[PDB]
DNA sequence: CCGAATTCG
């Protein structure tokens, strides 16, 4: 990362399925190999568990780890040492969650710009749609409340179905979805796909765009690319996770 | 963490 690339922020968002204990150390090594290949400035993770934090300290040692809770399973935001300056951590509760979900925010400086970086793992399954929608509203509200000077990026596992975003009030006028902004490219549309991914051993073919990136911006933040990661089977014959990860690059413009 | 079917409280 040199002078030429200094206007850009790169990141990965990935639900890494720490609730699956089987082959977890090898799968963590697979996630870390991906981080080494692309060297993102920031990593947003969901379903981290305490042992997984130890694997990241060993095989992703160039990242500072900020977590959404201490026990059970939780989200994390990883910041590249020497690139990102950590300013503060905020956690916003979801009072009606039945799955210990919340909103994790980290305020940082990167590339001479101020950012509020946010992640969450919204309430899972079709049955919990009403609570998922209430949580999405909490997230969007927090994005809007940020100081006008700051660049806000949310990346996480939303568990959203398209019909649910419409029920919420659509994305607000100054908030954009990176995949939509880039023209809805087919190569990275689905992030959870049981035809292509065997980790859950589901004997059926369903696919969803559960993992999403929202940003608040006029002309000041411009997505450059979006691609999937984690599509290679590991030595054990399984993937790093039941989800694919997303690799995104954005340009910060005067 | 799908969704249809089933069983539990
Ligand atoms: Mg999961």
């Amino acid at each position: 990362n040199g002078l030429e690339d200094s206007s850009t922020i790169s990141f990965i968002t990935w639900n890494i399925d720490g609730l699956d204990g089987c082959n977890l150390p090898e799968r963590a090594r697979g996630v870390c190999s991906c981080l080494a290949l692309y060297s993102p400035d920031v990593v947003f993770l969901q379903e981290v568990i305490p042992p997984y934090c130890a694997y990241l300290k060993k095989r992703a040692a160039s990242y500072t780890i900020i977590t959404g809770n201490e026990e059970g399973y939780f989200t994390a935001i990883l910041l590249k040492k020497g690139r990102v300056k950590f300013k503060s951590q905020e956690i916003i509760p979801f009072p009606n969650t039945k799955m210990m979900r919340n909103l994790l925010c980290v305020n940082v400086s990167l590339g001479g710009n101020e950012f509020c970086l946010m992640t969450s793992h919204l309430e899972s399954t079709r049955e919990h749609s009403a609570e998922r929608i209430r949580q999405l509203k909490t997230v969007l509200g927090k994005m809007q409340e940020a100081p006008d000077s700051t660049t806000v990026i949310f990346a996480g596992d939303t568990n959203l179905r398209d019909q649910e975003v419409i029920k919420c009030g659509g994305l607000p006028d100054n908030v954009f979805d990176a995949w939509e902004f880039l023209g809805k490219p087919k190569h990275c549309q689905y992030t959870w796909d049981t035809k292509a991914n065997n980790n859950l051993r589901i004997p059926a073919a369903y696919k969803h765009r559960f993992d999403r990136i929202f940003f608040r911006a006029e002309g000041h933040l411009i997505p450059q690319s979006l691609d999937l990661v984690g599509l290679e089977k590991l030595d054990c014959g399984r993937f790093p996770s039941d989800h694919w990860g997303l690799l995104c690059t954005l340009n910060v413009v005067l």
